[PDB]
């Protein structure tokens, strides 16, 4: 219910959501050909970030209300009372900005590929391999946004900036989330 009891609505979700990530990444072109080490280490290390990008749809910047799977609604303007970490706050700010970007289906999910393969290299053997792939996936993402967002160019680089921002969200707020299973 009340104050910080909102983590039960976000709780239940996103750890079940862990595995949607693994299949998604299964469809990523070239992923399955990376070292079995790295693929999992990369999944392990960027999953959280993929969730961030992916739960941005949960928030309605227009109505300033996130809606969890199960569809109980709150408000970023209420629950910042409510004791609701400051995470879901941080989640607000990030997601409406990325939401403003008005990506498309095809784009939003390519961006997401690039975000997984961009995951912290720390646990990774073949980084030179993993950068080959990000740089390729980051190819398709340049022309698609130039294609679909022609005098809207900036969207491309404004996406490359979201990345350490997610880096940080991850290394700031991870401790309390994926550790559910």
């Amino acid at each position: 219910k009340s104050g910080h009891e909102i983590w039960e609505e976000f709780s239940m979700s996103f750890t079940p959501a862990v595995k949607e990530v693994v299949e998604f990444a299964k469809r990523i072109p070239g992923f399955r050909d990376l070292s079995q080490h790295d693929q999992v280490n990369l999944l392990k290390a960027g999953t959280f970030e993929v969730l961030m990008v992916r739960f941005a749809s949960l928030f309605d910047a227009k109505e300033r209300t996130v809606t969890f799977l199960g569809s109980k609604k709150y408000s970023v303007d209420d629950l910042h009372s409510m004791g609701a970490g400051d995470l879901l706050n941080s989640m607000f700010e990030f997601s409406e900005k990325l939401n403003a970007l008005q990506l498309s289906d095809e784009e939003m999910s390519l961006f997401t590929a690039v975000v997984l393969v961009s995951a912290d290299r720390s646990g990774i053997e073949n980084v030179n391999s993993v950068e080959a792939l990000q740089e390729t996936l980051i190819r398709a993402l340049r022309t698609l946004i130039m294609k679909n967002h022609p005098n809207e160019a900036s969207i491309f680089t404004k996406l490359l900036l979201k990345l350490p921002d997610l880096r940080s969200l991850n290394n700031m707020h991870s401790e309390e989330l994926l550790a559910f299973k």
